[PDB]
This record gives C-alpha cells, structure tokens and sequence, in this order.
C-alpha cells in the first residue's frame, strides 16, 4: 500500500521508502516532482528555492530537512548546528509546500559510511581548502536524495556556488536524469547574502561584512575594463573594512575552470570575521 | 525515440538512445532488464540473459563495454578479449532485443571526475592488488544503471565480490533496482566458465579443474567444521601441477566486517601460468 497523501497540505514523512512511494505514485498522477533539499534553519534564501520550484505547473514539492553529518568536517559541530523543526515546518505550511521528507541519521546511513561520492578535483579547492572532506558528503547526501526522491527537477542556491557546480558535475558524470536549476541568492537589503551565520556578527562585523557584496558587485561593474580591473577593485572594497580575513578571492570560468581574460566568469569570495567564515560569489562578464 | 524493431537485436552506441528506448518501453508497461557485461560471451554470461528474459514482460539490455576505469594498467585493458561479432551473433541467438554498446569517450567525456569511492570490502581480496580496481566497476555499473534504469540488473556469482559490493552500491545510495544474483555456470568438469579460460593451455584447463573441486569437497567436508573444509580445500590446491594459489578464504556470506557464523562463502584465486582464475562456493558449517 502506499502512503497517504493529503493534497493541499504538508504531508511529512520520516522514512526514505515512504517519500519515495508517494513520490512514484504522485509522478505517475500527473504531478513533476521538485526536490528543494536543505539542512533545516529555514530563511528567506530557503523560501526563494521553494517559490521557484512552486512555480513550475503541475509541481508537487518535496523539502528535505536532514542536517547531514557526513559534510561537518572532522572540527565542523554538528551538535552546535541550528534546529528549528516546528518552525520550519510552518514556514513550508505558509509556502504551500506538500511535501516535507525529515529523515534521521540512521534513516539514511542505516549501514554506516560504506560506499561514497568522491568528486572531482574541484572540490580541495576554494572552500575544500579548510575543508577536505566537506563536498564528498555533500554530493553523497544529495546523490542519496536524487535516488530516493527522484525528482524531475532539484533546486540548490547559487549563494554556494562551488557546491552548485560539483552537483552538476555529478549529475553529468553520474548520468543523472534531473534537471538540475540554481536559484539566485536572495540578499540583506544591504546587500550581505543571507545566511543562518548572520546572526553570529556583532554590529562592527556585521557592517563590515557588507564589504564582500559591496566588492563583487564593484568587482562585476570594473569589468568593462578587464579581468584585473575587476580584481583590484574588489580587493579594494575588501581593503576598506577592517576584521575581515580573505581566504580567497578568486576570478573562474562558470563552470569553476580557470578563468578567461573575456567572457563569462565568476569572482568568489570567502572571508573571516572573528569566528564566522561567510562567503559570496557573482556572475561576472569581462570585457 | 530511435529506430526499435521488435523480436530483432537493436544495437545502439549513444547512451542517450538507450536511455530513451528504455524509458519509453518502460513507460508502456514492459520491466527492463538489464545485464552488464565487458563482451567475450560465454554461456555464463547467456545463462544472465536466460535469467532475465524469463521475467514476465521483460525486455532485456545487454550492455558490452570493456570498462577502462576497473583495469589497472593499459596492458591488461588491450589483453581482455574482444570478440564482437561473436557477442552479437549469441544476442541475436537468446532472443535479446537491445544491445548497448558505447564508446570510451560517450562514457567518460570528462575523464575520471566524479566517482564512486567503495567502502571497506573493496580494498581486500580482489582489491588488495588492486586498490582501484572495485571503484571502477562501482563507477562504470552506477552510470549504466542511471542510463538504462532497469528494474532488475543481473550478475553472476562468480565475482562473488564484486556482486556483494554492487548490492552495496544499491542499498548506500538507495538506488532503485533489483539486484539478481546468477549461480555460477560451470564446464562437465566444474570449470567455472570465464572468458580467462581461453588463456589455459591444455595442460592448465586439466589442471585448473582443481579449483572447482577443492571447494566442492570444502562445502562436504564442512559438517565438520571451518579447518576441516579448509583443509580439504587446500589438500586438493596442493595437488595440483602449476596452480599457484594467491587466497583462499572462508567468510561470512555479506564478506564484511562480520565472523563466519554458519552461512558462508568459500572464495579461490589462483594462477596458472599467467591467467588468474576465481572461483567461489556457498558453504554451510556443520551442516
Ligand atoms: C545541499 C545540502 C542540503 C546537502 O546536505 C546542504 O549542503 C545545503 O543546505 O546547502
Ligand atoms: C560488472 C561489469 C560489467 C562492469 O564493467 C564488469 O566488471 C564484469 O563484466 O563483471
């Protein structure tokens, strides 16, 4: 038998094979399946990824709710990680959202880490740097969810753009049948790229964190004149805050290759402010 | 949709045509199944594809790919047989409807990128010389599968290890598909059949019959007890001219982290000049 699902309402559901039956049965009605998966601490950049996936007509979207602690590093703290069930659930209940999948640990690592995702050689760069072992637990969580979801299309913020373009480097080598859509990063009216981690800045960080935005944006205008035009000025806003620690600030391809002296590219950019590490990236076209 | 002619072997080398002849049969009631094989068939192999046209209102995919990923070094990658014309005329001989044979770069057009990283099991036995070697058959079966997606996929039990770790692959990223397990075929003599066999002389095909018969006399021997089918295995390996035993080891059936307890598998490698043959048997400890 399969499970109940009650249209027009948030249907939640714990168990893997319980989505992925209604979620068969729900394709096979007439419905395209969107995937919008997330760890909980729900926000308005989550709210963006639901919306785009609501819009598509005939949409049934499924939200997954699963900190994955495969992708905490080593020194990453799970347990310090942010949870706020009841409440996010209401804010899908607000959105419209039918679907909610809040699996357990053991739900979804009932044998342990066995068989895993190894990406590419992207992912020991930029943020792979400090954190190695970060995006082989991302792609196997979602690969995971593909699998047990199997949605037509799958939505991820282009806010973490690095992780955006590994998933599409698994959804081509793997031959994934999904579509997969990078939404745009829903921003602070300052311009800071909302994040659970906000919340951590004090006032003098949290002014001075605007000084990453504040250097892609000048970064994507300077370009007219060239790729080093562009770098120079946004390492020149990220020279005007004080507090702030570049890690990296680095000009790519779209696809996160190396980056061409015209044409399409993204700047990102990762930076300490006392204990909170915050990140941002731009579309960037040269010339 | 490409070209599909029923009752007549369709051959096609891009995976997107596969892909869409599979999703249209299934879409019209038919279960696909498939058996992935690297070419050179033996009835071995067509005892696979037996298997899987009995299931009703199936429509078999054989896939031939000799997969560079699982081979270690160019000189065994160019020293696996290759006998296409005969591998065709035997599909065409079953009754096999769909072959699917893809080239090197429509398989891996962005070199080795993202992959699949065993667990545990994957570094001993087989892959203890041969460290990468199960990571490539994880890799090359997890794309077959998303390309073709059956609702079955059938492997033999002779590369017990390696159907063990495919039905990790399935259960560690909840893939949907069936795995079959075939039993062994075998010569008159008990020979496992293989498409190594080719490489024994006729001095090594008498005396490779040694494997089959030390571990049919280990599964007799074993009421009583594991020394006693082990040493009876070994007494008949020690008998036999110019077999070099690489292991022989008695396991728990699942070949994990778990103490035999009854139920197991008895497994055999051994070299005969310059072929390496495996071969294994279900073993029941005092029974
Ligand atoms: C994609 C994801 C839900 C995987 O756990 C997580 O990395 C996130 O929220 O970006
Ligand atoms: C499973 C397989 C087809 C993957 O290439 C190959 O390892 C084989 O023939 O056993």
């Amino acid at each position: 038998a399969i499970p109940a699902f009650h249209p027009g309402e948030l249907n939640v559901y714990s168990a893997p094979g319980d989505v992925a039956d209604v979620s068969r049965a729900l394709r096979l009605t007439g419905r395209r399946v969107m995937l919008v998966p997330t760890m909980g601490a729900l926000h308005e950049g989550h709210l963006a990824l639901v919306r785009a996936a609501k819009r598509v007509p005939g949409s049934v979207v499924v939200v997954s709710i699963f900190v994955n602690p495969m992708q905490f590093g080593a020194g990453g703290d799970l347990d310090a990680y942010p949870r706020t069930p009841d409440d996010d659930l209401a804010q899908l209940r607000a959105e419209g959202v039918e679907i909610a999948f809040t699996p357990t640990t053991a739900a979804m690592y009932p044998d342990g880490l066995r068989t895993t995702v190894q990406p590419g050689p992207l992912a020991a760069e930029l943020e792979g740097g400090p954190r190695p072992t970060h995006f082989a637990g991302v792609l196997t969580v979602v690969l995971k969810l593909l699998q047990i979801v199997r949605p037509d299309r799958v939505f991820f913020g282009e806010k973490d753009y690095q992780q955006l373009v590994l998933i599409r480097q698994l959804v081509a080598d793997f031959n994934l049948d999904v579509a997969v859509v990078g939404v745009p990063t829903v921003r602070e009216a300052d311009g800071l790229a909302m994040s659970s981690r906000n919340r951590y800045l004090d006032p003098a960080q949290r002014a001075a964190a605007v000084a990453l935005s504040a250097a892609l944006t000048a970064a994507a205008h300077a370009a007219t004149a060239g790729a080093q035009a562009a770098l120079d000025a946004a390492r020149a806003v990220l020279d005007a805050a004080p507090g702030v620690a570049v890690d990296y600030l680095e000009l790519r391809d779209i696809g996160l290759g190396p980056m061409p002296l015209n044409g399409s590219g993204r700047l990102l950019v990762a930076a300490r402010l006392g204990t909170t590490r915050l990140l941002d990236n731009i579309a960037i076209e040269i010339g």
